[PDB]
């Protein structure tokens, strides 16, 4: 940032979660006391995977971006063995721990969420930067209860053509990603849409037992709904799931979505 820290410049305590690049903790920064958490990444383990290129992307573009509902990546260090991200740190946890909770949501919380997301998007498509990951696993909720976006891992300069071989979950990925196709903002569109009908019904709506039958559902759109998806919902989410990422409406359209404004608190 301007200067350099160490590790022996944080208290450490508990562990917050993850992960198989390393853990996340809770610490406190001795001088100031003040309260973060700091991601520890293995280096040895970057490295039997050649992923230390990716990581700097991220770094890049999480450190540079300031939103409230965006995660703030603060700066990073370095030892013999690991490297360390100095992290905002988020006090109620992540959306899937409160959606594993509540089971599901209902659409005033989703609608709220679903806006808190829309700002953020928009905001990170203003400098073209697209996330290409937003999953309730890497969304984190501040002290007031208001979604952050997280880890920004898979986020890149728009547009993208990568083929990154996509190893995670599908549930997702829109269908030119899956096709390994090229791909723009859009892309973040497709999974609000993918993430408003997880939020309301408690599962993604491609989800499928392998991931090649997921892959067959994503790509064809098929989709169905539960009898409790309200109208206003079951509009939106149908808006956002278009194979054609051009007919996709922008994040403005989302927001001023009158499902979106008769339920949204934010
Ligand atoms: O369950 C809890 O007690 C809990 C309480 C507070 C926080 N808060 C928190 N703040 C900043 C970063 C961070 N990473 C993280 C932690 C666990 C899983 C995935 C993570 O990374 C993400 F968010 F990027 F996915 N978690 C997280 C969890």
């Amino acid at each position: 940032k301007k200067r350099q820290w160490a590790l022996e410049d944080f208290e450490i305590g508990r562990p917050l979660g993850k992960g198989k690049f390393g853990n996340v903790y809770l610490a406190r920064e001795k001088q100031s006391k003040f309260i973060l958490a700091l991601k520890v990444l293995f280096k040895a383990q970057l490295e039997k995977a050649g992923v230390e290129h990716q990581l700097r992307r991220e770094v890049e573009i999480q450190s540079h971006l300031r939103h409230p509902n965006i995660l703030r990546l603060y700066g990073y260090f370095h030892d013999a063995t690991r490297v360390y991200l100095i992290l905002e740190y988020a006090p109620l946890g992540t959306v899937y721990r409160e959606l594993q909770k509540l089971s599901k949501f209902d659409e005033q919380r989703t609608a709220t969420y679903i806006t808190e997301l829309a700002n953020a998007l928009s905001y990170c498509h203003s400098k073209r930067v697209i996330h290409r990951d937003i999953k309730p696993e890497n969304l984190l909720l501040g002290s007031a209860g208001e979604l952050k976006i997280a880890d920004f891992g898979w986020s890149v300069h728009a547009p993208s053509s990568r083929r990154d071989t996509l190893c995670g979950t599908l549930d997702y990925l829109p269908p030119e990603m899956i096709e390994g196709r090229m791909h723009d903002e859009k892309v973040d569109l497709w999974s609000l849409g993918v993430l408003c009908y997880e939020f309301l019904v408690g599962k993604p709506p491609f989800e499928a037992n392998t991931y090649q039958e997921t892959y067959k559902r994503i790509s064809r759109v098929e989709f169905t709904f539960p009898d409790f998806v309200t109208e206003g919902a079951r509009d939106l989410i149908s808006r956002l799931l278009k194979h054609n990422p051009s007919q996709r409406p922008m994040l403005r359209e989302v927001l001023e979505h009158p499902w979106i404004t008769a339920n949204s608190s934010k």
